[PDB]
């Protein structure tokens, strides 16, 4: 795994919920691909077996709460491992869980490239979560509130992106619009690296 990803580089295309980073992500593979892996669907892919503790993340993946923190990075060595040996790189979907410290993704993987983070929210995630939300009966349909529920989500992504764009490492892609809006931007991150 690791001795494939060292000489691998890891790349995460994914930002905020109603953004649209998915959209484009598979999008990605679709042009260089990038392996398309996200750090939920791997422990929801896993809990065929790995349902030991799944008793948890099974109903959390549903509930929208935090997937495994503790896994993600030995799944994340795990979703590489699988492609790297024909993966240029790969894309991380999804996100772990939170940074603000840094040492310890690349901790288990051991080597980040690029970081994705897919900006939309005040603009776009408040149209967006209403088609998805609303149409369906939903909260997200809280086109009012949905800025403020991404307001509270910057104190949470905002202190960390920011603190990648010290290292000029992490790329935030503006899916304040259409798939273009976000589109052409995630792929500034992808040739950004390359």
């Amino acid at each position: 795994m690791e001795e494939k990803l060292k000489k691998t580089k890891i790349i995460f295309v994914v930002g905020g919920p109603g953004s649209g980073k998915g959209t484009q992500c598979e999008k990605i593979v679709q042009k260089y691909g990038y392996t398309h892996l996200s750090t939920g669907d791997l422990l929801r892919s896993e809990v065929s077996s790995g349902s030991a503790r799944g008793k948890k993340l099974s109903e959390i993946m549903e509930k929208g709460q935090l997937v495994p923190l503790e896994t993600v990075l030995d799944m994340l060595r795990d979703a590489m491992v699988a492609k790297v040996n024909t993966s240029k790189g790969f894309l991380i979907d999804g996100y772990p869980w939170e940074v603000q410290q840094g040492e310890e993704f690349e901790r288990r993987i051991g080597q980040p490239t690029l970081l994705l983070y897919v900006d939309a929210g005040p603009e776009t995630m408040t149209q967006r979560l209403l088609k998805r939300g609303e149409t369906s009966g939903r909260v997200d349909d809280n086109e009012e509130t949905i800025k403020k529920r991404l307001e509270t989500y910057y104190k949470a992504t905002e202190p960390v992106i920011a603190f990648y764009e010290k290292r000029g490492i992490v790329r935030k892609v503006n899916a304040e619009g259409s798939v273009d809006s976000v589109f052409s931007q995630v792929c500034t991150h992808l040739d950004a690296l390359k």
